[PDB]
């Protein structure tokens, strides 16, 4: 899978845990945009297709996944505890993860 | 100035920069969003008195202050180009990373 199919992940599942009709959801979502927040750290962005992988646009590019993958992993803990509404509740914190690497290099 | 200081300059400047309509007036309150931040930038909150300084969570904090002071400089460099509403926009995303310090923090 390629940057713009991780986006796609990322988008539905953010969405999914915003409506999920279940619990259940939640986790399901949460784990799939852990793994495409993973494969999207790999990838060079079209706007940065210029630059060192040393480049500080490169290093904030890796890092943001790094830190939106630590706010997933505790959204997730909440989750397996059975705190569901507070997993969903952090879930819709994670946008500005989004946001922010968007104005970077969106 | 104390956190408490601080923290009141920036909360009440993300409000003067919503107000405004001119680039004068986004930078002077960019400009004293910066100078807030830097002030608490160094020190440890109560808090996490007893971690060490090079700790994940303090450096967590740390980094808090420092991307923070990142993304107003560069809101302030589109009101420096006149780009009224863009800095405008800039500013308004700021309120991220007050919300991402507090979840964690405090
Ligand atoms: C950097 C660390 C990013 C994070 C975190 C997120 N996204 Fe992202 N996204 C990023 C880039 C560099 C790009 C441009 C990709 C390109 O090839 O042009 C994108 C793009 C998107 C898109 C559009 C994808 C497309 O097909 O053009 C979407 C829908 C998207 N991103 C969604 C998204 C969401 C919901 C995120 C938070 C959960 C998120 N992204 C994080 C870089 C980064
Ligand atoms: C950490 C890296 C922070 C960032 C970034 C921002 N804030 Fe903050 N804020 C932080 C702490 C640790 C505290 C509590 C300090 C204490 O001793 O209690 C606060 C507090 C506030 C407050 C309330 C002030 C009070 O006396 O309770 C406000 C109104 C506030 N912070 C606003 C604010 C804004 C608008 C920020 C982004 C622009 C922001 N903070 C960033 C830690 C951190
Ligand atoms: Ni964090
Ligand atoms: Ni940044």
């Amino acid at each position: 899978a390629d940057l713009e199919d991780n986006m796609e992940t990322l988008n539905d599942n953010l969405k999914v845990i915003e409506k999920a009709d279940n619990a259940a959801q939640v986790k399901d979502a949460l784990t799939k945009m852990r793994a495409a927040a993973l494969d999207a750290q790999k990838a060079t962005p079209p706007k940065l297709e210029d630059k060192s992988p040393d480049s500080p646009e490169m290093w904030h590019f890796r890092h943001g996944f790094d830190h939106l993958v630590g706010h997933i992993d505790d959204a997730l803990k909440l989750a397996n505890e059975g705190k569901v509404k507070e997993a969903q509740a952090a879930a819709e914190q994670l946008k500005c993860h989004c946001n922010h690497c968007h104005q970077h290099y969106r």
